[PDB]
């Protein structure tokens, strides 16, 4: 009707640790078009400034097509009416040990200057009950990822979403990447890389199980 | 007459277990060839649902190919019949440590949409009374993988079988795959691997075995 | 209406080439949906000739997802309805020196045993009188891809689908796959991969222009 | 009834150009079941010359292991009544510029010592009425391979014959291959690997086509 | 006269803890250019048996070229007479820390089907009274090297003999290599490889030692 | 008005510790402008004195270029006035795990010679109350680079300086650099990196966090 | 006396091409103690223009180790009496093919900042009469290296000293470098690296031997 | 009884060509033991003049194993009475293309200053009447690298005495090498390799053939 | 006046604990010129027992050659009038953290067959009262390098060398090293390499830093 259970659940998890986006109840309730319209006209103005011919055929549609990516694309992990629909099967196989997925591919928006952040997560978790489809994995990841973000909020959420779902704490998550905020502009180091790490559970209680993950995390190329 | 002491054991130990692949007893006493037959009826409707001309040259004998396949090929594995012939030594060379086989070729089937999962797998455990084929091992894992799986399925009833077989608990199962239920389709995530690892005896046990066999898991390409 | 000027075009240039994958005109107008159940109950047979317990959780909704796989998505690509929007610019750049894609990511199905292919296509075009967005080229890619293809066939229907769209004939289509039909059974080659090439235009008339192509042609990893 | 018609022809072919291996007529019709058991004889004899305990449970079953090895497995390339299945589709695709099926896995045995050649097989050819099922291309190479070789003779009957069941004489065969005959023993060199191509119709002629060829071959790992 | 004081020590040694490879005492005192003559016998009719045309010039020799490898290359550890010289200097520079000699060349045959062992051994040992040519290690790996074996016997044999000739338990023996029995033929599994390792003293005892070799064990390439 | 409160009390610390680079007061109160022309006088002396002839139109602006590099650009860090603007955000992502951002780009010089450090820095901090922006770590490691150095100490500033912007003691920072001091003079040893850690907080008292720290430490290219 | 035979040509032949580095005469003749003294004084001065406390036992010297640095190491190459000693042997050998002496270790220094540039020399030459002691090449390049360069020019110097004292213009000078004078400072690019290459005789002349030379030109790491 | 016809024919043809290793006759006929003992002495008196406190047991038969090493191994290339036994099998396979050994292990000494010469030889020919055994081709160039070199006179040598055996013209020799004579001493070089080709025949007339031969040449690690 | 400080004091340290080089007080006050000379004189008479024309205009220098390099290059370590000048600086920094010095190129000859030792050493130590110039490590590791070595000396040496100057036992020396003695002759094992480690203080003691070291150690290439 709305939001499904998984994206109630998992949203009430991350305002009750004080994890979630800082987001404003929406004003008012204006159709996605009308929103879309509306940034691309400020967009418009702002090319305009910058001294861009908006009358070329390659420039002309842009406003929209950056209205149309905000809303609908690099943004869209902002409204829940996006999550992903969760599948989880009994953990009838006795799973015990933990399943790692990763290099999941990660593309996010560094929310200081709105530039590109191109990285991998690895998360891992101990099966308890339900085991997830790997695939839900990757499209949790990206959800999340789809929003202005700190990667230090960023893997955060990621493993609140994943505890809540899962109904386990021993979850791990680890992302590393490259911010074009700090590359292609600013002091521009072609080189540096950001890892960031959040564990839960045993992930971080267990000093044996703590590094067999840290340990499995990340690979090359 | 039918079924190995092997084969037979193996199957028991994981019905014990709980971890054989849903099975339902044989129906009706069917030749392969009658159920392959069938299965290729079903696969003419199917590609004809999907419009394809099976009356063109390369299309024609598919619905037999894909039948073929099924019954003996890439699900081989749920017929016992097809269980490896086990040749095990007297360990008279006294090994107490570790033997590892590693980069196992191992490919399979994602059974939630039947698409193939290429990945590798390490298998190391600690010789008691009797030594194994090292060819056996690879042996083993194809078998197993010849099935419709769950990854975290798979390692576990490789796990149990070479326990089993070898009369020994301290066995370790690491598979690395790749999933291209996830790679080639929905979310489409190019570069994501998903790692299990199932570990009996002293390889649960002792945290030094343990770390001693997971920092040789895994190689490159 | 139904399918865009450029699906149709695209379509009848293939068609008028004999290039066109083998389909049979549907015999009766069903909705895709009634195509799914149809072909969702073809599967549940087929699965239970295999004697799976279809009653297994993790079994049971795995004949409606390969319906919904096969219609909706792996085999998307026979249906013009989902072919992509393209855009094109004024080659204003006056841009007469080729301009190549490399590395596009490609998962298309063996039709001989519908089983995954893997493998990445360069495509390399010298600009007439228009320039297409680069993303619509990893599109069109993707769309043939999503069929029941033989790579010798697929690469062909690549060419002339762009050559058609950019209204040239200079364009080169490379594509470098890795066969499961090959690798996961069968004759179970785990290192072999087929490259097979389409040249139009320049590409295939000049040595120069073929010979420049062909040095780009493939990467590692 | 005994030979396909492929397999006869490919002989022929070979016999035409005293291309065959060195065979000499069955003296007498044995049952490949009591070749294996003289075989076994001899190796039985051959093992206690070389003092070896007989008795011992790991060397019992070795006479009979390399017997069946011989006849059954390395050496079943001797009889064309293991020949491969051809599977050739009309070449609708119009395809005229060259498939190339690389890094084909290769496993032979160097005839002057019986000692093991391991390599790889680069094939290419210009489909000129049909196209050749990729796998049926490894399974031809394998088929060679399985006969005591000399790396020149295999190469050239690896062409002949491809070029006997495509009918073009454009095809090209390049295989590069280690050989323990060299490491393992003798001189012992640890790093030298010897390459051998055979080249037919336009990959002989066409300086053009003949360079594209040889670039394309050999690649690492 | 007959054995070194190096070579009687030890094969007793080997006999002691019933680690020697399984031989049967000389039936009657042969040359070692009898048995070969007899082996080449054997040989002749084998390849016989094969329908070899023993005619060709290229097969005339072999019968007695594999004679010849047998007793005097590949099988020549079999008898102690070819047991390396053993120099060894008085440990003045007072070592007592680790020292290990890494990717020894390694190429053995696994005496179930007599194929080629192609690896590596890593070999360390922690100096007590003296210290051996570094030469000498590489020497007594090929000895041992040169048997019909079987991987978990050959690590254990190479241990004693090194523990022996040194005077310290502190050895430690790792040999990581392709067994061509498995790659060649039979399973045909192209990228498994296995792990063999055999501690003595300290290696053994203190987790830290053990520890210390384990993390220098294999390189790549 | 002059020095921001961070450049102050990052200097005051540095001071307090006695890890300042060794300043004295400014003699007299100098425009950089005729600091630079004073710096460019000496240079053309110096070129004068190895015999350069300044009218060539290539060296001719050099004096003037060395004067403005080292005022500007390499010896900037040496002038809190350039100190960078540190931006800080609360961390109510409540991140209790190291951050660390790896392979930052430093060029520096070795005060001994004036000569080129390159190398690359690796900073991790476990966040207390404060998160800091990534790109703020590369500048800050940028500007104590940007000084005549002595590796030992160019990380023992970096440490301090971020230990007192952070507000916690928690920081680690490692650096690996190639001395041309080393390679392109003197010895000219062309493989040989210096590695260099400096450690605070749980990076030196707990051994859990200090080897989670340095097993990150350092990447390849 | 002074200068060698082979000092004086090499010299003579660069002033003649013009080609030599920009050189005034010595205005008086000062020991190389005394303009080194000189030079430390100048660099006193600039030490102490950047508040440098020269009372620190570290910084101290410098001024001394830059002057001797300057005038003994890095800009030796301005004086032709530390040309090195030529030993060429007769062309006996009869060679006609060339000679390629890759990968020479090369560091000189940005006339236009005075910044270290450290690449690589790959030379090659056709034996004439008679034969370079290989390490002379490296030597020779060194020598051109220790002076304030220009690559362009560093490259040109090289090729007209080779071919000189060689008595062939067939010889081949590339050389591949990074510029700190770009990396460390100024636009700060990490990436880049300059080629230059300088071709005489058949290198220029003849496009088959000018592409065999550029063809070996540069390798990796 | 002395020389073989090849060794005999070799050395004429080597003579002929004035390509032969400066030798003199032997002045007198001396057993290689005399002479080993001879130079021993030698050595002896060396070591003394070094200081070297020859009562060392470590020290102590060094001139005895130098003095083997240069009559026996490293230099026993100057005795033809030690060249390899050439065996050539009838070229019946036909085969008109090029044969490639590459990467051939080769160990020579540079006789300037009598230090180590490491390289790697790929040899290629194309075979008239004979095919030469693989090994043996390894085995020559180990013996012609077995003599105090210079590497231009070396891959002429190895040229000459292919082309003498495999009565062909069409061969062509390529060396890679690293001199010690530069690397570890003198310049102290730790990059630079030298490379030197020999071409006959086609390999030098056809341009193409050349090519061919030149862009398979080397290989990495 | 003859040898320094810091010369006398690590010669008496090396005597003292017996790691001295074997050396015999010079018999007689030789100038290096008449040493030179007489070992020219004995290298003459080698090469004419080698029957090497010494007339050859390429040989007829090596016999100085060869004196010089003795005495004056890889020797030259035996004498302390060679040894390195050492700067040191005060520990102002305050480092209480390890600095490693990786990769250090080092060339020295084994003793046992006066061949060439190629290999890296990684030397690290904890700072104490004083910080010792980088480049000055180098310098003693190749000063004792430059000598008749056995690998297992030279780590000593060099780590009491290194405990004596910097007044700290906290050093620890790993040396990884090829042998010619190995691979360019005797057994002629091409792969392996030889590695030994002496660790003093902390290194030892302290199992935390002794592997924190020994993490360190080796890299790739």
């Amino acid at each position: 009707p709305s939001l499904s259970k998984e994206a109630a659940l998992v949203h009430e998890a991350l305002v009750a640790r004080g994890l979630e986006t800082p987001l404003r109840p929406p004003v008012h309730e204006m159709d996605n078009e009308t929103r879309k319209s509306l940034i691309a006209g400020h967009m418009t103005e702002i090319m305009q400034l910058l001294n861009l011919d908006l009358a070329d055929d390659s420039l002309m549609e842009t406003p929209h097509r950056i209205a149309k990516m905000y809303v609908d694309e690099i943004f869209s992990g902002l409204d829940y009416a996006n999550f992903p629909k969760i599948t989880l099967i009994e953990n009838k196989m006795k799973v015990d040990e933990m399943v790692t997925v990763r290099d999941i591919t990660l593309t996010s928006t560094c929310e200081h200057h709105f530039v590109t952040i191109d990285g991998k997560a690895t998360v891992a978790y101990i099966p308890k009950d339900s085991v997830i489809g790997l695939s839900k994995i990757n499209r949790i990841v990206q959800f999340f990822a789809q929003r202005p973000q700190v990667q230090e909020r960023l893997t955060q959420q990621i493993l609140i979403a994943l505890q809540t779902l899962l109904g386990t704490n021993n979850v791990a998550v680890s992302i590393d990447a490259v911010h074009y905020c700090v590359k292609a502009r600013g002091i521009r180091d072609a080189t540096s890389a950001t890892t960031t790490t959040s564990l839960g559970g045993l992930f971080k209680s267990s000093q044996n199980t703590r590094h067999e993950f840290l340990r499995a995390v990340r690979h090359h190329n």
